[PDB]
């Protein structure tokens, strides 16, 4: 009827957007780049045939037994994770395209434009429609399909925590000048059965291994330059002098490291049961040395592996560590904002100045391919920046450091591509509709019925696409061995020394980065599955390509990792978190379209309230009937 939704017969309503949302054009430019990036990997594969198109046949000519044997259980767990996500995405893609998309096409909100992409999006749905319940029901159902699927995935692993570690205790808050003997005697006195094997109070070690690592680097530099001089017949003098200064500083400090106690100690116990008794009582029993020790100010927890602990980063503790962490997070947040602004700005540079014709709509390359490529480049470079930031964070235990880097990279990535872009597009679409009354209109307010997105969600379809046919291809080119390109232009002869640079390799295939990036794209796909269902077909291709490229990378170009078990539990937590974001964004867009007074918004808010509260209490109660069922 008179759908009033940017009817082109009046003003031509430049806000419409490019026909077909510019999907096909980006489905070629990067796709051609796909059949250009793959081909290039070949040329580079010639580097492998310099003593240190067959990749296509080699990718498919592998089996599960060999990858299980060579790269261990971590790689096979990661591959099973990918396989289960691909299965879940197959189910949604069949389900969403099967049922959601024809429901979306039904109704007349953008049908007045034949080529408009919004017909497939949720924007085509009326203000009040009974079948819109499906939209706010299916998403809920998907959440179940995300719990069950990972339930089928989290029930295919073993212990990895045989002893579960109950030997030593990492205690913080001990009185600074307390000696080991006092705390030992206190431990004997406080508990009935106690045999303290060893109690070591940590000292401010930092400067010692700072200067020692500098000395070691100077030593290896001097040795390398002396070996080079011995062969070819001032680096040696400068390195020597640096070594002498570093050794002098090392002895000078070693004479004074002991005058810096941290008030933090490790205690070793003969039996595990006594450790269990001690931890419970602290989560205390007095002794003759209790008052002087300031026991009430202590913190007692399971001591991690000695190889797992950053000794040098132990000194930074208390409030100042938290302040430094917050400052680092804020600076990274600001950089995140300054990197995500250009994509939105370039995409919506056309849509400003509504008083313009449709023909002013730029080429789909300019508004929906270049912004997408820039966003993908920033998002792929983001893991490097976030990891690099972890060194300047003082996070103590390494196992905790990897977990927090994976989670932080996931959060920044999901802010880079989903949260900030979606909120920004909603903001500079509400501005547009609010600017869609002064030109030629008489209504006193926005009808709030076509306010979905400036391009009706086609931007994120282009983001998923350009992360499949370009992200995976560049992932395949991100093999340690890319440093085998610039060498070609650096000289024309001396073949021998180039391949020595190749011999470095030996990256452990940091799993958080792959997990975080996959979780980012999966979060985009699942959040926009219910409102822009055409995205799910393009997520299946992404996950299939990621699976194949990562299998090739693991079995041919990556060292075995042997990562902590907790990383995979974090990853399954993220997988469950994705449909939660989908439900939240469904609630947000239903609120914008109709508001809380609609029954659909009430339904989805009730579902979100139910899901969140039972997810929060999982960390405290857990029990059965919910996910993370590793056995």
């Amino acid at each position: 009827p008179k759908d009033y939704c940017y009817s082109a017969r009046i003003r031509s309503t430049v806000l419409q957007g490019l026909p077909f949302g510019g999907v096909p054009t980006v489905l070629a430019l990067d796709f051609m780049c796909f059949l250009a990036l793959l081909f290039l990997f070949s040329i580079l594969r010639k580097v492998a045939w310099d003593y240190g198109c067959s990749w296509l046949t080699a990718i498919f000519r592998i089996k599960d037994d060999e990858i299980r044997d060579k790269c261990g259980g971590d790689a096979v767990h990661y591959l099973s994770f990918q396989r289960h996500i691909i299965g879940l995405l197959v189910v949604v893609g069949v389900l969403s395209v099967g049922i959601v998309l024809p429901v979306n096409f039904s109704g007349d909100l953008l049908e007045n434009n034949a080529y408009s992409f919004g017909r497939t999006t949720i924007a085509n749905l009326k203000s009040g429609n009974n079948l819109l319940w499906l939209h706010t029901s299916f998403a809920f159902l998907y959440l179940l399909l995300t719990v069950y699927s990972m339930r089928r995935h989290t029930s295919k692993m073993r212990y990895k925590e045989d002893d579960l570690v109950k030997r030593t205790l990492f205690i913080n808050g001990i009185s600074k000048y307390a000696e080991s003997e006092k705390i030992k005697k206190h431990f004997e006195e406080a508990y009935p059965n106690c045999t303290v094997l060893e109690a070591r109070p940590c000292y401010n070690v930092a400067r010692l291994m700072f200067l020692d690592a500098e000395r070691k680097k100077a030593e290896r530099g001097k040795l390398y330059f002396t070996n080079l001089q011995s062969k070819e017949n001032e680096a040696i003098e400068y390195y020597t002098k640096l070594e002498q200064k570093l050794k002098e500083d090392y002895k000078r400090e070693k004479e004074k490291v002991n005058e810096k106690p941290l008030g933090m100690a490790f205690v070793t116990f003969h039996n595990e049961t006594i450790t269990a008794i001690i931890l419970k009582d602290f989560n205390p029993r007095p002794s003759s040395c209790s008052e002087s020790l300031h026991i009430s100010n202590w913190t007692v927890s399971y001591a991690p592996d000695p190889q797992n602990i950053y000794w040098e980063h132990l000194s930074i503790r208390g409030f100042i560590w938290w302040l430094r962490c917050l400052v680092i997070n804020v600076v990274l947040f600001i950089l995140l904002f300054f990197l995500t602004t250009p994509a939105i700005i370039i995409t919506t540079m056309d849509k400003f100045n509504v008083t313009k014709p449709v023909e002013y709509l730029n080429n789909p390359i300019i508004t929906q391919f270049f912004p997408t490529l820039l966003l993908w480049c920033f998002s792929a470079l983001l893991p490097t920046i976030v990891y690099y930031s972890a060194f300047f964070e003082a996070h103590w235990t390494r196992s905790g450091e990897n977990r927090t880097t994976m989670h932080k990279c996931y959060t920044f990535l999901i802010f880079m591509v989903l949260l900030l872009p979606s909120l920004g597009l909603s903001s500079l679409d509400l501005f547009f509709r609010w600017l869609f009354d002064k030109k030629f209109l008489a209504e006193a307010a926005i009808r709030f019925e076509c306010v979905f997105l400036p391009d009706n969600g086609a931007f994120f379809v282009n983001y998923v696409i350009a992360s499949a046919f370009i992200g995976n291809a560049m992932d395949l080119l991100r093999i340690p061995g890319l440093l085998m390109y610039m060498i070609r232009l650096c000289l024309a002869r001396s073949a021998a020394e180039r391949r020595n640079v190749k011999r470095h390799q030996a990256y452990e295939f940091q799993f958080g980065a792959a997990y975080a990036w996959m979780m980012c794209v999966f979060t985009v796909v699942m959040t926009y599955s219910i409102t822009c269902p055409i995205i799910v077909p393009f997520g299946l291709m992404y996950m299939l390509l990621k699976h194949l490229v990562d299998r090739y990378n693991l079995y041919y170009a990556y060292l075995p990792a042997k990562l902590d078990k907790k990383i995979h539990s974090g990853a399954v937590n993220q997988v469950v978190a994705a449909p939660i974001l989908c439900l939240f964004w469904l609630l947000f867009f239903s609120t914008m379209r109709t508001g809380f007074l609609a029954p659909t918004s009430m339904f989805t808010f009730v579902v979100l309230v139910i899901t969140i509260v039972i997810c929060l209490c999982h960390v405290c109660f857990g029990h059965f009937k919910y996910l993370s069922a590793h056995n």
